[PDB]
Parts: C-alpha cells; structure tokens; sequence
C-alpha cells in the first residue's frame, strides 16, 4: 500500500504537468487523494460539460423564445434551480479536493462562484414573480461554458486574445484620432449643402465617416459632393488611403508581431514547468541506495497508473526505450524524455495481409493478384483518366442541355455509369488493401465518404423518397480527387487538415461574442423592427412591405431587411453573423436607433470593434502555423526499431507471473513465445511509431537557445530551493 | 591618358555592382566608354523620364477627353510623332551603347521597340485619315513609364508580382471550383423560386455567387430565400464560412511564405553580384610588383570618378578606413567593404554653436541660458501640459457650443492665444538649438511644418481671403505631437516613416494597372450611362434622376451612380478607385452589361483578380519589413572615430601639390594646417557618420550561412574561370 500510494502520487505528478496548472496535488492524507481521483475522472468532465450545454440550451426557452418551444415560467425557473443546485455540487467536490485558501486564491473558481449568486438569485426572483424581469444576467452565462475541461483550448485561445489587446488599442486610438479630424473638416466643407444628410451635423458626420472607415458606404457617402464639386473625390481618396492603406495594414501587421512573442513564451514556459514535473517524479522514485536510478518494478508502477491501457510488453519496449546504456537502472537524462516516449504505439514486425490467412489455392491468386496490380502506377494513371472523363462529360452535358440538366426528374446515365466504375474499384481497392491500411492514408477515407452519400442518390433516383435528390446534385465532387496531382495542394491541404482544431476553438469563442452579445440585444430590442417601419428614417427604402393587388394576384415589393430581428436567440445569432461579414451593417443600424435612441449606435460600433479583434487575430494564427511548418520542411511520423532477447523475455515473464498480474499478460507473453516457436528465432525486433505534433517541431526549431534556458532555470531551481 | 581610362573603367566596375545588370561595360575601343558616359549622364535620365510623363499626359487630350482640354486631331497625332521621335533619338544612342546582338538578346529594349513600331504606324494613320480609330494600342503606352531609370524600383516591384502569381493562381483554382459546385446546388435549390432574381438562371446564379464571394451583396442575396424557409441560412453560412474563413486566409499565407523566399534570394544575388565587381575592379588596378595591393594614389583614381564630390580630406580618411592594417598597401578582405564605408560623412570635433562666433558678452549669456533651458526635461514637461491644455479647450469648446465652433467667421480666441505660444517656443527652440541641429530629429521638422500652416491662417483670418479658413478649421493637428510619449508609437511611427518610400512605388504600379484598364474600358464603355438608364435591368432604382415640380421649385430624387462614366481619364481613375475598395462594385457591373452584352461581366470579374492581388502583395510587404526590424530590435545610425598624424597629413600635402588638382583641395588641407595651429595640437580625431539601412540589417541577421555562399561562389568561378 506504501508502493502504490507512491505510484499513483507520481502519476499525478506526470498527469499535471501536461495541463498548464501549477502543483497542489501534494497530499497531507490520502482524502485528498481520493478527491483528486474523485474530481479528476471521466465522468465528471462529462457532467460538468453536459450540465453548461444545458444551461445554455435553455435559453432558447425563455421569454424571448422560439414560438414552438415557449414553457410556462415556473418550469424553466425550476430548471434553472436544478441545474444550478448540481453546479453547486461541482463546487463543493472541488472544494474538497483544495483547501480553503487555495479555494479562494484561485481566481476562476470565485469568478464561477460569483456568477452562481447572482443567477441564483434572480432565478428565484423569477419564481416568485412568475414574471420575467429585464434579465440582462444571462450574458454571463458563457463562464459556466468555458470554465470546463473539454474546452480548455476555448480558454487558452481567449487569454491570448486578451493578451495581445493592448497593441492592438493604441493602433486604434491613432485610427479614431484621424477620423475624428477628417470629421471635423468634412463638416467644414460639406454642411452647406441642402442635398445631402451625411453631413447635417458634426456627430451624424462622426458616424458617417466612422462607417466610411469599414468600406460599407462608399459611394453612396461620396456622391452628393462629387455631384456639386468633382475635386471632392480628393476627400475620400486621400482619408481612405490614410487609413485603409496605411493604418488597418499597420494594425494587422503589430498584432502579428506580438502573437509571436506569446507563442515562444507559451511554449517555454510549458517546456520548464514539464521539467519540474518530471524532477519531482524521479524525486518520489528516489532510491536511498548506492546507485541512482529507477528499478524495473517502479517503472511498472509508473506506466501501470500512468497510460492504464499499455500491456506488459509495451511497458518493457518503454523500459528499454529509455534506457539508452548498459544499465540496470535509469538516469535523468534517460529519464527527461519519458512525453515523448510513452505516446507511441509498438508492433511486431509480420509481413501478412488481413484477407489471405483463411485462403487455399485457386483464389489465393486471385486476391494476391488483386494487391499486385492495385500497387500498380499505371492503373492509379487510369483512374486520373477516368476522373477527367468524368469532368468533360459533366462540362459538356452542361453547355449541351443549356444548365437544364439539374432540374429533371431522370438522371441521364451519367451518374450511374460513374458512381458504378468509382464503387467497383473502390471496394476492389478496400479489399486488395485491406481495411486499416487504406484508412490510414487522407485521400482515401475522402473517396469512401463520398461515394457513401452517392449511394444514397441511387436510394433517392428509383425510391420514392424525393427530397434526397440534392445528393444527385452533388455529382462534382468526385473532381476534387484530382487535385492530389500536384504538390502545393498535398502541401497546403496537409496544413489545412492540420490547423483544423484550432480553428474550431476559435470559432467556438467566437460563438461566446454572440451568444452574450445576443442576449443583451435581446432585451433591449424586442419588437422594435416590424415591416413597413422606420418610414421617417433615412434607410427607409429598406423597410417596406407593398401590396400592389392589381389583377387579383397582389405581387408584393419588400426590401426584406425587416426580417433581422432580435426576437430569439436564431435569429439574433442570423442577425449577428450577418454583422461580423461587414457589408451593409448601417442599415441596420439606422433602424435600430430610429426606433430606439441616439445611444444604441454605441452597440454595433462596439459589434464592430469586437469582431475586429476576433477576425484579426484568426488571420494572425493561420499565417504563423503555415510559415512555421514551411520553415520546418525546408531546414532538413517517427519509427524507432529496437529488440529484446529471449532470456530478457523469460526473466521478465518470471517477474509478471511472481507479481500475479491479470491473465492478460500472462498469455499475450505466452503469444510472444509462441511466435518466437513459429518463426524459431532468439530475439524480437518490434517498432514503434509515433505522430510528429508541434512540441517536437519547436524543439527542432528553437534548439539552439533551448540549454540556455535549461540552465538559467536550473540556478533559479537553486534560488529558489535554498528558500 | 592610361590611368585615367583604367580608373574610368573601374569606377563603372563600381557603379554596375549596385544597379543589378550584367557586366557589358568591358570596352575594345574608347567610344564605348564615350557612349557610356553619353547615356548615364544624368541629364538623359531626365529626358527620358520627361518624356514618357508627356506621352502619358497627352493622353487627357484624345478623342474622350476633358471638355476643356480638347485639342485637334492633327495637333496630338503631331505631338505623339515628335515625342515618339525623340524615342527613337533614345534607342539609337542605346545601340550605340551596345553591339548589335546584345541589344536583341536584350529583352526590354526589344520589347520597347516593338511597341514603338505599332504606335508610330497607328499615329502616322490617324494623321492620314483625321478621324481617331478604335485606338486601344494606348494601353500599351506604360512601358515607357515602366522602362526610365527613375521608376527601377516600380520595375523591380512588378517583377516581384510576377514571380509570386502561381502560388496565387492555384488556390485562386480551388477557391473557383468550390463556388461552381455551390453555384449549381444553389440553382437547384432556389430556382423553383418566383419572388427572386438571383437563381433564375444557372449563369446568373455563377454570377451572384462570385460576387457573394467578395462580401458584395450578402443579406440582400440571401433574404428572398430566407423569407420562405428559415432553414436556407445554412447554405450562405457555410459557403461563407469556408471561404472568407479558410480559402482567403489560406492565400495570405501562401502569399506570404512565397514573398519571404523571394526577398532571401534578392539579397543573395545582389551580394554575389557585388561580389564579382569589385573583384573586377581590384583586377583593374592590378600591381605587377612583389607586393599584392594598391597604391594610395590608384585609390585617389576610385574616389576621383567614384563618388566626384568627395573632398581630399575624407579621401584620405577612407583611405585609412579601408585599411584596418600597418601597411603601404590594401588587401581583397580589407577592401571587399568599399560600398558600406563610401557611403558616409566625415566631419572634425568642433563643440561650438552655430550663433555664438560672433557674440560679445551682455547677449552670449542670453542665448547660452536658453541653450540650457531648452535642454532641460521640466520644460519638455511643462510643453506637454501646453498641449494637453489645448486639447481639452477644443474639446470643452466643442460640446459648449454644439458643435458649432467652425462655421463662425470669427476666431473664439483660442488659436490666437495657442499660436502665438507655439510660435514663440518654435522660434525660441530653433535659436536655441540651431538649424541643423534641430532639423536632424523627426517631430521637430513636423511641429515646423504644421505651425508653418498655421499662420496662413492669420493671413486668412484679418484679411480679404476667404478659402484659407480651412487652416483654421484643422486646429487639433497639433495633439498629434503628443503621441510622442508612449514608446510604441515611437517605434511604429519609426517603420511608417521608413517602409513610406516602397509604399510610393507600389502605389505607382498600382497607377500602372489602372491606366492600362482605365483605356481598355474608355473606348468601349464611353456613353453608354446616362441619367435614368438601364430602367430595365435589376438595379434600375440606382439610376434615376427624377424631378418633382410642385411648389415651382422642383426637389430633386437621385440615385447617382450616373456619375461613374467611362468619359475621359478622371472620371475613370475615379470609377477605377470606386472598384478597388470593393463595396457595391456589382451595381456598375450590373448597369454597363445592361447596356453593352453579356461578356463585359469579365472585364470586371478580371478587375477584381488583379486587385486582389495587388493588394494582398501590399499587405505581404508591410508585415515582412516589420517583422524584420522587430527581430533585429530584439536580438541586440553607424559612427566611426578615426585620427591621422601631423606629418603624414604634411607628406599627402606635398603629394596633392604634386598632382596640381584644384585651388579647393590645397586650401582645404590649410584650413586644416590652420585648425592645427589654433587649437595647438599633432592628431586630427575625426568622426563619419552613416544612416543604417536593410542591407546592413540583413547582413547582421544572414550571418550565419553567409561564408557557405562566399565560399561556393568562389568554387562556382573556378569552374567558370577554367572555361
Ligand atoms: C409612417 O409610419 C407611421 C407609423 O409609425 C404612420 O402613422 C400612422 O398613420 C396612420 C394612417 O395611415 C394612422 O391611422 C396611424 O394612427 C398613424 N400612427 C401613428 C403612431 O402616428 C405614418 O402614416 C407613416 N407615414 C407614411 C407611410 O408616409
Ligand atoms: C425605359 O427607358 C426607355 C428608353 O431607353 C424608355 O423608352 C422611351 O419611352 C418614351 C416615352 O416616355 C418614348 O417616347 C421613347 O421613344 C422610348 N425610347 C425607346 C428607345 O424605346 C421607356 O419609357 C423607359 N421606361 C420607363 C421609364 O418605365
Ligand atoms: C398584403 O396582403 C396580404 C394578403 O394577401 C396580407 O397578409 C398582408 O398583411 C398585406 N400587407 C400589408 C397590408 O401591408
Ligand atoms: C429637371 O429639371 C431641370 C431644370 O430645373 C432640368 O435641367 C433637368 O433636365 C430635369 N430632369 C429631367 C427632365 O429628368
Ligand atoms: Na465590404
Ligand atoms: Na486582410
């Protein structure tokens, strides 16, 4: 019991210093042991998701709702008193798990406490009114989102767009300091002018030049002086080439920079707090013997609670992986590398096919033949030709048929002659290959995924289900296997795959902006735009809704901008998308603050400041990951091969059956001596293989001032550990 | 008559090293090097420039032209034989340069020729006939911009677009196949549609979802279809969202990767062409004597011819600048750095003032105590307060009396009362510092230049001149001085006021593009919008010009955008720059092809491509160049100190005596005989100062790898000198 409270210690040791949390873990007792493995399974990551998406998903419940979901009062109020009474739960197991001054030290937790009050109050508010109130605190509502586990990319990508905000704020007070004196002398020029309300008044002329700022008014601002004077196209021109020419370019440029600097620092600072980690690992493994090192039984332990699912030969070919000299024990310099070691998955070295042990003769050849001529170039160099062919049939059928070729109800013997040549090869392919190893390649999971939506084309063209049809319409996509010919595209879509999960988180904290940008526009601008409305505004045109019921048939004229609501959350999130895209947002802007204040301007400027930020700083990561990897590929997974004898083998089995382990290991080592009695061989040459990540990538990059930093952390170890 | 035509030679060895062209100087006879000098004299750069600006501003006067320029056929069809005449003066004295076969292996002066030929030939018909041709030959006309010396950097900049367009071109491939595959969904989907003319068609759907591709029209495409089903949101987000989110980004990065490449490989070759000449010239000056070097007087040669305007004295100091070594003669390492220590100034160590010399007492102790004041830091601080007070004055002012501050013809006393203290502190700060230690500095030259308009100003406010009053309507440019206490505007402020000359020359080919579209659509496009036209197409409502007569006083209705004609030169570059910002670019579009055909869609379908690129260069450029120097700042002008003798300054005395050079070098040496013997002294300590540019800074960062380059260039002229 005293081994495996170590163990399990010092996995927590490893476990840590992954996540970019600082070390707490140390225990006083095993209680706080237990809440560790408490807090830290599976399970409670998955509730505190599911509890968040579901106070977030009942939003759209609510006052302002949906019509068909629109729940009485007391039944959203009590679910809101549910959910919050299990958040409280996660709350007080975390409270178990630290102290009390480290509960409260801690920042996030007290800002998620915080938010918990007040939501829990107002929701009994709720209760008892049975009237809903303003509401404004469900903006909030977003930290219960990203304060989980499973989105902690959410939270590492919103601190480092916060990080970066102070170049980008100085840049925009210089941009607002050119705009506010090009305000002032366009209204010196332009307010004698009975033409025109661009320039009525010196704030409605802030405002216009302000949206001149972000193109979305152009010509439309320019044209009531150029119609007077033409030497006022000056104006515009030398204003619009200061700022979209100089400044915003500047601005993208300064945002760059900086977003450089916070990767470097990310990651060394996560290089020297792994190697704190490891050193306190091999410090609970300490020896009190005349070597030192680490026995072999310790490193069970360690890969027995750390990577719970690696089996016993796997542990051994780590053992040895490590080792790199003549000893029984380890190192620390053999030790430092134990990240980057255990990630990988071992094989033995067999040469079969997944489809020819069973086989006899007189099909044997048949399926062996099958796997010689798919290996084959010239039969992949038919089926580009069969690709093309394809092609020009689609382009040719289309400037014959006149575009009509879409609309019918009969497919003209195109698409099923194709999708039966690419289905016939393309389980010929899967099974001359076999199954793992075609999957394992891009293209070809690509291939398989759209000739299973064209068999459904096939269930919609002779069936009486009509509206799948669309998948028929959706021949060309069977061209986009030919762009694997050339090589810019292998690369750059290799990147493109690559850089796939960030993007995503950032388009998930991009969906926080909106969703509390929602909510506050959701009170405060109810009802406030209806058809026909805004007629005494300037964007009036916009907003209209004509019968003309001449003839009987009343063909209607309407501008159809009265349908960005603020209504519920789907049209809200409608609304705000077609905000962050900026063409034609002063509409709607207009309208609004014709219907509410001279205020509600501040809202979408700051909309649009916001969403500035956010786009800038996407453009900003995808140019440094692209630069970054073709920097790498232009300086020069991995497969390591090792062996262990037979005697090591055995020694090793006499160790696992005297510590009585699961039948497992036992008879997967008796697997092993049942291979080395197949092939009557002495020693097992294994590989392992491993996917090259960006951790790996920077270390062969940065690896000419990594020792410094090494050292230098070294002696701050030594300064701050005779304290 | 020896030495000098070798020194000649040597020194055009010099000047061919920065210019990058081959070497062709090598002369069998002296009239080459009389041609030479004939066709670099700075005189002809000027009339060659001259004339290409006349040949383009002659084109103002053509058949569409301004109305009050409209000359007679005969008078331009004259002028264009007499400037194209002159043309020709030009090619014949560079043939005269040349031999005859390099100057038709030489592509640009071919390419010159040829269009020379078709203008010639065209002009000599429109003479004939008196009446202009279809005539768009004049699109050709920018190579001779293109091909003066002043606009090398326009051409090395065009060059630059042009070797990293296929990078551009293939995405710009993958970016098109997804918006025909969503064109052709989208007609299936929305054709069955009687209420929108968006997808009536499938060639009008192609055409609606390019423009949806550059932000164009966004809601006003989407809303008929998300009037009917609420669900059609989905297709205009995801196609939305795959390309302005990966397939745009995705072409700044390959843009950007491919420029960084480019710029290393320009720096590599402009060093190993520096490289061979100067090894040409050390050949040149080849001794025949025991030593390996070159004599003082062979250096005399360089610096006579090379660089004319340097004095004796600071020949001598580059001399011993060069030497870095104790002896008679120079080296090839001592010497392979002429270019980087030519280029500076030399001056002695005085430490007087510029306005003291003449003064007497009871006035020196007045100007030296203002020497000392204003180098003081509490004045400095106190001038910030000065301008912080000015500030809040205009801002207070502003919202006391509503904005109406500027339309009085009377001054509120502010810009009296802060004139005159800038002013005074502007002449008090220049007394006391001198001219040209004041005008060294950046912000000082500014606050002179502002305050220098500001008194037009008083001139326009006292007296008869109205249209000055705009001086006094741009009173807040003086807060601009107080950006300079925070450190980053400093160092951004620093790059724009450095990266500003290349950002002129791609404006320049910016302006090249567009007078090239500006001809090609003047022709064609020349009456064809006109006041309520195009009432038929589907953007009528912007063309309308309606007049309301009731009350006799006829209020106006106008849509405007009438105005963007294709008449003459102006009203094109200002329909041109309308298309470059890209906002409601498909409403001219969409008029013009109402009035010509279906197949000018593609003349600006076309202008958007060639934008896109011009601009996504521009924004490469800005973000290298301030990476660049933000990595220099962060790894880490030029001053050197050097002395000579008393007695080796007497023995180049008697040797400049010898040579009997001008009265200027002699009494130049005795005003240094005279400094000698005020100050009483033996050593003349000297300083030479040089402003640090890219070339040096690139030299500090590609240290690294630079000796491999040396090293293989040298094997690489052995395996090219053996043969
Ligand atoms: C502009 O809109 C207002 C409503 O905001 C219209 O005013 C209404 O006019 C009708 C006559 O058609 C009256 O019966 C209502 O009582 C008015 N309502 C209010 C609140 O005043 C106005 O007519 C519209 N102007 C137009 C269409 O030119
Ligand atoms: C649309 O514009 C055309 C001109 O392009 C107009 O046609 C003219 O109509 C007037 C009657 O007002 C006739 O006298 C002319 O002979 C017509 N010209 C041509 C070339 O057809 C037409 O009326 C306009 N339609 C509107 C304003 O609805
Ligand atoms: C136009 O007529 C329809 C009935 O066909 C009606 O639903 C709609 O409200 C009318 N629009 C008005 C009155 O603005
Ligand atoms: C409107 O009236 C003016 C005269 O005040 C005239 O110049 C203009 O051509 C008229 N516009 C028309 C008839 O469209
Ligand atoms: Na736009
Ligand atoms: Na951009």
């Amino acid at each position: 019991h005293n081994w495996e409270m170590n163990y399990q210690e010092a996995a927590i040791y490893l476990q840590e210093g992954q996540n970019n949390d600082k070390f707490f873990t140390h225990p006083k007792d095993a209680r706080a042991l237990a809440a560790y493995l408490f807090v830290h399974n599976h399970f409670f990551y998955m509730m505190e998701l599911l509890t968040a998406l579901l106070l977030l998903l009942l939003s759209l419940c609510e006052s302002p709702a949906v019509p068909v979901l629109k729940l009485h009062t007391y039944v959203h109020a009590t679910l809101e008193l549910f959910a919050l009474m299990v958040v409280v739960f996660e709350l007080c197991m975390k409270l178990r798990w630290l102290g009390f001054h480290t509960f409260v030290r801690h920042k996030r937790t007290m800002v998620k406490t915080s938010v918990l009050v007040v939501q829990f109050i107002e929701a009994i508010v709720v209760l008892v009114r049975q009237t809903s109130h303003v509401r404004v605190t469900r903006a909030l509502r977003c930290i219960f989102l990203v304060d989980c586990r499973y989105c902690g990319g959410v939270r590492r990508n919103l601190r480092q767009i916060f990080q970066s905000l102070p170049p980008f704020m100085d840049i925009l007070l210089l941009l607002l300091f050119f705009m506010i004196i090009f305000a002032i002398l366009g209204f010196y020029l332009f307010s004698t002018n009975p033409s025109d309300p661009y320039f009525s008044t010196l704030e409605n002329s802030i405002v216009n030049l302000f949206v001149l700022l972000t193109t979305a008014n152009f010509p439309d601002v320019m044209m009531p002086s150029y119609s007077r004077n033409p030497w006022s196209c000056v104006f515009f021109i030398v204003y619009l080439s200061i700022e979209l020419y100089f400044i915003m370019n500047l601005l993208l440029a300064v945002v760059f920079d900086t977003f450089n600097d916070i990767e470097k620092h990310k990651f060394k600072s996560l290089l020297l707090h792994k190697r704190t980690a490891i050193q306190h690992a091999y410090g609970l493994l300490a020896s009190q013997r005349r070597p030192a090192g680490i026995s072999y039984r310790q490193f069970e332990g360690l890969m027995r609670f750390y990577k719970p699912r690696m089996s016993a030969r796997e542990r051994f070919l780590t053992f040895k992986a490590l080792n790199q000299s003549n000893t029984p024990l380890l190192s620390l310099k053999d030790f430092y590398d134990i990240y980057e070691v255990a990630a990988l998955q071992w094989k033995a070295k067999r040469n079969r096919q997944h489809w020819f042990d069973e086989l006899p003769r007189t099909a044997f050849l048949i399926f062996k033949g099958i796997n010689i001529l798919v290996n084959s170039k010239a039969f992949q160099y038919f089926m580009y030709l069969v690709v093309a062919v394809n092609g020009v049939w689609i382009l040719v059928e289309t400037f014959m048929l006149k575009g009509g070729n879409f609309t019918s109800k009969h497919v003209p013997w195109s698409y099923l002659v194709f999708l039966t040549i690419y289905g016939v090869e393309l389980f010929m392919k899967v099974a001359g290959l076999g199954p793992v190893e075609y999957l394992s390649s891009g293209w070809n999971l690509f291939d398989f995924s759209v000739t299973a939506f064209a068999f459904l084309g096939l269930l919609a063209l002779t069936l009486n289900m009509e509206p799948f049809y669309f998948i028929v319409v959706l021949r060309p996509l069977q061209l986009l296997r030919l762009f694997k010919l050339k090589k810019r595209y292998r690369n750059v879509l290799d990147t493109m795959f690559e850089l796939l999960p960030r993007m995503a988180s950032l388009g998930l904290t991009l969906l926080t902006f909106y969703y509390s940008f929602a909510i506050v526009g959701m009170e405060f601008f109810n009802g406030r735009l209806t058809p026909n409305c805004c007629n005494t505004s300037t964007v009036a045109d916009a907003y209209r809704f004509i019968n003309h019921t001449v003839g009987n048939k009343t063909k209607v004229e309407e501008g159809y901008y009265y349908l960005n609501n603020f209504d519920n959350i789907l049209n809200s999130f409608v609304t705000l998308f077609e905000l962050t895209v900026v063409n034609n947002w002063y509409i709607i802007m207009e309208g609004v603050t014709s219907q509410t204040s001279h205020w509600s301007r501040l809202y979408f400027m700051t909309f649009y400041i916001v969403t500035m930020v956010v786009m800038t700083i996407i453009v900003a990561f995808i140019l440094e990951a692209f630069v970054f990897r073709m920097n790498y590929s232009r300086k020069s997974g991995i497969v390591i091969e090792k062996e262990m004898s037979k005697e090591e083998l055995m020694a090793v089995l006499e160790l696992y059956r005297e510590e009585r382990g699961t039948s497992s290991d036992v008879t997967r080592l008796l697997d092993t001596l049942s291979q080395m009695e197949k092939y009557q061989q002495n020693s097992m040459v294994f590989l392992g293989r491993r996917s090259r990540t960006k951790s790996d990538l920077s270390l062969k990059m940065y690896q000419e001032e990594i020792q410094e930093w090494y050292e230098e952390h070294a002696r701050e170890q030594e300064q701050q550990k005779l304290r």
